[PDB]
């Protein structure tokens, strides 16, 4: 049914689809391909922007640490960092350049200001998420193998773990709002999950792309209009040149969002 909508637009596309999505003022959810390891790609810099809010709490003057860096670190998609990179920026402008520009530089900056590798994985076990598992830095966690496990996550596990960081308690107010804002402030995701939502609701999202033709989005949706939505839309392809495909998240979303 919705499994035969689903496993047919994934089949018209040539890949496989792993959804998850959560409705916190019902608590149900709808899985498709749920428990089934996906390459994350740059959806992963949600769970490490969070890693940085978390620690917000503790240190506040975290996020006012000034960074300097080099030319060394500089990578093809590296728009803000690039541009600072004779003044350094501050560890909330890395957040929000990783977050809302999806900046790999910045990504590897904050990898390393937290702890390294570990330190991800690391605050991912500490909010539960047991399937989430970082191997790589930028850009190379994107090479997104066929049932390679190394940089993957489950939709279910990155649909609870976004769920309670962006909606649950697993953050105070202002750290979740912060959150939320950088999310909301994405300018990436305008052809994924925010196509195929309702055109008022207001939606806040980190996507990501890779080889295989890799094309992610997770989204927190508030409708105008009832309880809020957390939405995992993963997408890869067999082919490993194959162009990305924002349509089928886009098709994807409103096929799920019709069973509400």
């Amino acid at each position: 049914s919705l499994d035969k909508q689903l496993a047919a637009l994934e089949h018209s596309a040539n890949g496989r689809l792993g959804i998850a999505m959560i409705n916190s003022g019902a608590g149900t959810k709808i899985l498709y391909r749920g428990a089934q390891r996906f390459p994350f790609c740059s959806t992963f810099k949600f769970m490490l922007a969070a890693a940085v809010l978390d620690q917000s709490q503790s240190q506040p003057n975290l996020l006012n640490k000034h960074i300097n860096y080099h030319e060394s670190d500089l990578l093809s998609y590296a728009p803000i960092t690039r541009k600072n990179l004779a003044c350094g920026m501050t560890v909330s402008e890395l957040c929000a350049a990783t977050i809302q520009y999806s900046d790999n530089t910045a990504a590897n900056l904050l990898i390393k200001e937290l702890g390294g590798l570990a330190a991800v994985n690391q605050f991912a076990r500490s909010i539960g998420d047991q399937m989430f598992r970082l191997d790589r830095w930028e850009p190379d966690l994107n090479t997104a193998l066929p049932n390679d496990p190394r940089d993957t996550t489950t939709p279910a596990a990155m649909a609870a773990s976004m769920n309670k960081l962006v909606l649950g308690d697993a953050l105070r107010p202002a750290q979740r709002s912060q959150l939320a804002a950088w999310l909301k402030g994405n300018t990436t995701g305008d052809a994924t999950i925010r196509a195929g939502a309702p055109t008022d609701w207001i939606v806040g999202d980190k996507t990501g792309s890779g080889d295989y033709g890799t094309t992610n989005d997770i989204a927190v949706l508030w409708p105008t209009k009832g309880a809020p939505i957390v939405l995992v839309v993963y997408f890869t392809q067999r082919e490993k040149d194959a162009k990305p495909r924002r349509d089928v998240l886009a098709s994807a979303t409103q096929i799920i969002l019709s069973q509400i």
